[PDB]
């Protein structure tokens, strides 16, 4: 029906800053049949200090400031259209140049005052990882609910340990009309918080998790990747597959959570800045969806931006878990890691070839590999090309050479592995 294939938005009006702290508010924007949130008067609420993410202060703050360009041809949100312009098409492409905050910012000023064109600059992936840089605006920051926050104790993302770029760090997106992110899932399935500065709207359009295989089918069907490609979905393609798409404005100080794994595009419809980052909720079903999307990753060679592996063993050492359902999950996850590594020890061992303990340093980060981009955990296959190359076991033993000159480090004991796994406990 009609009334099925346009669901309404779920929506919160935060009255006070009391009911911003509210445990009420953390299950509504978690609940698996919310895919998406806004919440209306946050920013008021919580006296946030918008102004600090102007155009005007950011330029102030580092005029100097790379900007990642989207150009993009202007069309309406609900439009998509082939070179010719007479149908919808589901790719959605554009050129990708660089520049600075000052010069967009003159872009963006210059363009709102001329319409008091067919072709626009999107100012992209701005990075506000700088906490010196940054310093008034990521404190106003630390004014949200804790769950909401850039780093918490119930934030996965907190317990990486090391800086991933636009997930555990703001990013900045300043727009003109039409500028457009095509759809996506976030990287592994992560809840994402996005701010609109404003003064001008967003408009969003959101699909429950549940239906990403379909929007897969589509892409491949319409010639573009699915999970690195850029998209646009034909509105009409998914109410005919009887898909609900959720729609709504994003208006200045609101705030857009976006539930794990929920599908989602977005078009400026007047001039405004975004800023976001990611949360990962310590529930299972946030748990789940990262895990399933990591193996999926691996399936298609795609890189997993969180490196779940590594994670799950901080969560572990840290953090008490008390939902059994998520504790069984990690458990899990955590044994078949030990399994993999001592399969990994015993063939070496076999093959007469030495593994040399590394250990860990602070503020290290987590590896991959250099030729498929899978996490490579604890057994490090190493090569010299100063410059040092991590590789995963396939990737070495593919070598011509084999594992000649490969040196095989080990950053975790099975020792160290079997204490902190049966430290790792169901909390009452
Ligand atoms: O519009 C907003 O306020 C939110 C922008 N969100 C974006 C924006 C964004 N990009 C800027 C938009 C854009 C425009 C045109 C082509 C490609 C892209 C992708 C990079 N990428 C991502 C991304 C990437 C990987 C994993 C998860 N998310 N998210
Ligand atoms: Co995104
Ligand atoms: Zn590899």
């Amino acid at each position: 029906p009609r009334e099925k294939l346009n669901p309404p938005t779920p929506s919160i009006y935060l009255e006070s800053k009391r009911d911003a702290f509210s445990p009420v508010l953390l299950q509504f924007c978690t609940d698996p049949r919310n895919p998406i949130t806004v919440i209306r008067g946050l920013a008021g609420s919580l006296r946030l200090n918008l102004g600090l993410f102007s155009t005007k202060t950011l330029v102030e703050a580092s005029g100097e400031h790379t900007v990642e360009v989207r150009t993009q041809v202007q069309q309406p949100s609900d439009e998509n259209w082939d070179l010719t312009g007479t149908r919808q098409i589901w790719p959605c492409e554009s050129s990708r140049s660089h520049t600075t905050i000052a010069k967009y910012a003159q872009y963006q000023a210059s363009s709102f005052q001329e319409s008091l064109h067919h072709i626009i600059k999107f100012g992209t992936n701005i990075d506000l990882s700088d906490a010196k840089r940054w310093k008034p605006q990521l404190q106003e920051l630390l004014k949200l609910p804790a769950f909401m926050r850039v780093t918490s104790t119930g934030n996965m993302l907190s317990h990486v340990g090391h800086t991933i770029l636009g997930m555990n760090t703001v990013q900045l997106y300043m727009k003109v009309p039409g500028s457009r992110t095509p759809g996506h899932q976030e990287n592994n399935n992560f809840c994402s918080v996005n701010i609109n500065i404003g003064p001008g709207d967003c408009e969003w359009f959101a699909v429950h998790e549940h239906y990403w295989e379909t929007i897969s089918a589509f892409c491949d069907r319409h010639g573009v990747d699915y999970l690195t490609g850029s998209w646009w979905p034909i509105l009409d393609d998914l109410y005919a597959s009887n898909i609900p798409v959720y729609r709504f404005v994003q208006r200045p100080g609101d705030l857009v959570w976006i539930n794990a794994g929920t599908v989602h595009w977005v078009q400026a419809t007047g001039w405004c800045n975004n800023i976001a980052w990611n949360v990962g909720p310590l529930t299972a079903y946030q748990y789940q969806l990262a895990l399933e999307r990591y193996e999926w990753n691996e399936v298609k060679n795609v890189k997993s931006i969180v490196p779940m592996i590594h994670v799950s063993w901080n969560v572990a050492r840290t953090v008490k878990i008390s939902d059994p359902d998520l504790f069984k999950m990690i458990k899990f996850c955590l044994l078949q890691s030990m399994k993999h590594c001592q399969v990994q020890r015993e063939s070496l061992v076999r093959a007469g070839k030495k593994i040399a303990y590394q250990g860990r340093v602070k503020d290290e980060p987590a590896y991959y590999c250099n030729e498929c981009d899978v996490e490579v955990f604890n057994i490090l296959f190493v090569t010299s090309e100063n410059t040092y190359l991590v590789h995963c076991e396939g990737c070495a033993r593919r070598r011509s050479a084999g594992l000649q000159g490969v040196v095989v480090l080990e950053q975790y004991r099975t020792e160290e592995l079997a204490q902190a796994y049966d430290a790792f406990t169901l909390a009452p």
